[PDB]
Formats: structure tokens, C-alpha cells, sequence
């Protein structure tokens, strides 16, 4: 019982406008064929006597009208959503006197997938041999993984409450910032998907097939519940410390058949049983039997308090 809004029709509130001459650009954080995101310093963005680090999304010279619309749509979507602790927050925009710039908080630890991949030595396998440890104030533990699961569920519950479907939920699209706070991000204009093997050609499009619900892959259906499927795959990435899902399996005819047949990933070693149970419910072939994000938050709350 929903229709899709054309995001180009959403309003842009001019309260966001910031002068471009108050930005100083630094290193590139991500880039695609037509766009990029740079770290920058903004002068007097929030308080007139303070400078702060921000991220800025912009187009490259190679961009056309569709990309110009795509960037303005990102601005309009964030303006619509408003702030939440667990999504990238809009801080301002430069829409006059030069190329469109969209300014958000800068997430200082980068994407969660790469972060998990460099924290693998915080964990060990279930074995019975003696182990030696080294002190490391920046280690991760199981409580951190549970916190990341909870924070991403709250961010997704927020999006669902605003009638928003993210459509590319994955550890690579979740950022980490000060306080180990996770922020769901739109990586549009910030990745060249043609060179990311996680995006597979299926017909006309390059799609993150290992993260996608069967109704999305096979029927081009996208709902709140298809995002829940992807959240289940994200949990698997989380408790597997950044393993690629379906490890060792290419996306081919066999993969598609096995998904339809009901095959699912097995529990990661470091997943609590209750967390694997959640993943399994997120992967029900019937979208109506998957939990909602509001339900997931309620469940993870129960286990975090116990
Ligand atoms: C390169 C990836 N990246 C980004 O794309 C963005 C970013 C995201 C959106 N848009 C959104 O994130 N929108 C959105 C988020 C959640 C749900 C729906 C829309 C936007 F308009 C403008 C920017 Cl600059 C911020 C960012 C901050 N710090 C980073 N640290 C490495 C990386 C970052």
C-alpha cells in the first residue's frame, strides 16, 4: 500500500545554504565515474568562531543531467529525513554560484567492512590451545559487534519510520565515527561499482546480489522487508569479522537456484545463537514472515540488557 515519490520533487530548504568560499577541500574519500566525496574544513558552519571537518559530495566534469539530479536528490532526501544518530547527517549545501556541493558530517573511521577486516586479531577461534595476547586499547570485542548490530537496526528502524528504503544495506555502506557510532550512508557518486566485484551484472544493471532479497533479484520488488533481508546479510558480515557472504561461491546460475531452493549461510563462529536466529528470520523466503526493524530493535534490546 505504497507508491514511490520522485525525489527530485521533494523540497530544498534554503536554510541549508552555506557559502562555498568557507570550504577548504582535502583528500578524496571516495569517487565514482561521475562524482566524488572529499574531506574538507568548513569555517563557521555551526558556530561562527569554529572550524570543523566535514565530507563534501560533488560532481566531476564528466557528469550529465542525471548525475546533477542524483546529487540534488541526495540533498533533498537527507533534508527530508532529518537527523538521526545512526545515519549520515546533513550539515549544509552550496547550490548557488558554482557546482552543487552537499556537506555532511565526516565519519572518521571509514566504512565498517574495512574496519572489521583490520580488527580480526581481536578475536580467536574455538580451540583448546594456549593463546598469547598483546595489550591494545583500540581492540574490538563482542560487545562492540552487538552495539554495531543494535545501532544499524535503530538507524534502519528510523528510515522505515520515514517511509525510506535504503536498497543497498551492507557493511561497505555503513560508516563508523567518533564514539564508535555507526552511520548508514548513501554511497551514490562515491564508488565506481564497475570495479567492485560485489556488484554483479544481472540483465541491464549492476546489483549487490549477495545482499539482495529473492523478490528483489527475481521480481524487481523492493520493500521495507527486502531491506530486512539485507540487514540479515550485514549481521553475517558483522559476526564473521568482515568475510564476504557466501564465501567462495560466485554469483552464477547455481547461486540463484540455491537461493530459490532455500539454502542459507551457516552461523558465523562469533555470532551468538540469538543473533543467528535473527539472521535466519531476516532470510525467510516469505517477506511477511521476516521481522520488522522495530521488532529487531526490540529483540536486540532484550539480549543487550541480559
Ligand atoms: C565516501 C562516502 N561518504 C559519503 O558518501 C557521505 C555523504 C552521504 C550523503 N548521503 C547520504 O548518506 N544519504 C543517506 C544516508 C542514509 C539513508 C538515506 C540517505 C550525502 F548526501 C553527502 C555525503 Cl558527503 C558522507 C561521508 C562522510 N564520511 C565518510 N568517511 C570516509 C564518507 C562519506
Amino acid at each position: 500500500n505504497y507508491v514511490y515519490i520522485d525525489p527530485t520533487q521533494l523540497p530544498y530548504d534554503h536554510k541549508w545554504e552555506f557559502p562555498r568560499n568557507r570550504l577548504s577541500f582535502g583528500k578524496t574519500l571516495g569517487a565514482g565515474a561521475f562524482g566524488k566525496v572529499v574531506e574538507a574544513t568548513a569555517y563557521g558552519l555551526i558556530k561562527s568562531d569554529a572550524a570543523m571537518t566535514v565530507a563534501v559530495k560533488m560532481l566531476k566534469p564528466s557528469a550529465h543531467l542525471t548525475e546533477r539530479e542524483a546529487l540534488m536528490s541526495e540533498l533533498k532526501v537527507l533534508s527530508y529525513l532529518g537527523n538521526h544518530m545512526n545515519i549520515v547527517n546533513l550539515l549544509g549545501a552550496c547550490t548557488i554560484g558554482g557546482p552543487t556541493l552537499v556537506i555532511t558530517e565526516y565519519c572518521c573511521y571509514g566504512d565498517l567492512l574495512n574496519f572489521l577486516r583490520r580488527k580480526r586479531d581481536s578475536f580467536i577461534c574455538s580451540k583448546t590451545s594456549p593463546a598469547i595476547m598483546e595489550d591494545d586499547e583500540l581492540a574490538l570485542d563482542l560487545e562492540d559487534l552487538l552495539s554495531f548490530s543494535y545501532q544499524v537496526a535503530k538507524g534502519m528502524a528510523f528510515l522505515a519510520s520515514k517511509n525510506c528504503i535504503h536498497r543497498d544495506l551492507a557493511a561497505r555502506n555503513i560508516l563508523l565515527t567518533h564514539g564508535r557510532i555507526t552511520k548508514i550512508c548513501d554511497f551514490g557518486l562515491a564508488r565506481d561499482i564497475k570495479n567492485d566485484s560485489n556488484y554483479v551484472v544481472k540483465g541491464n544493471a549492476r546489483l549487490p546480489v549477495k545482499w539482495m532479497a529473492p523478490e528483489s533479484i527475481f521480481n524487481c520488488v523492493y520493500t521495507f522487508e527486502s531491506d530486512v533481508w539485507s540487514y540479515g546479510i550485514f549481521l553475517w558480515e558483522l559476526f564473521s569479522l568482515g568475510s564476504s557472504p557466501y564465501p567462495g561461491m560466485p554469483v552464477d546460475s547455481k547461486f540463484y537456484k540455491m537461493i530459490k531452493e532455500g539454502f542459507r549461510m551457516l552461523s558465523p563462529e562469533h555470532a551468538p545463537a540469538e543473533m543467528y536466529d535473527i539472521m535466519k528470520t531476516c532470510w525467510d523466503a516469505d517477506p511477511l514472515k521476516r521481522p520488522t526493524f522495530k521488532q529487531i530493535v526490540q529483540l536486540i534490546e532484550k539480549q543487550i540488557s541480559e
